[PDB]
């Protein structure tokens, strides 16, 4: 006795994801650290001089 | 109208913690792959030989 359905669903979060982009731009960056490199970064609106 | 106590608790899910030896190796390791290491393993249980 005292049998339970083991399959009953029992995630009460709901579904999460992080987008494909920063997950490539993630795994792109990884890579590049290991072999010794560093992340720069810069502004969106640049000026023309640059 | 009023109100609402925006301070009232909202972490329905319990505090949660990885073990700070864990994360010391996780820094140890990325310290040493950030310089082009790489990251080997070993049985714990190992013959005299070796």
């Amino acid at each position: 006795a005292e049998g339970i359905d083991v399959t009953l669903p029992s995630t009460r979060v709901p579904a999460g994801a992080r987008h494909p982009i920063i997950m490539l731009a993630e795994h792109v960056a990884d890579t590049f650290i290991a072999m010794g490199w560093e992340l720069a970064e810069g502004p969106e609106v640049e000026t023309e001089q640059f």
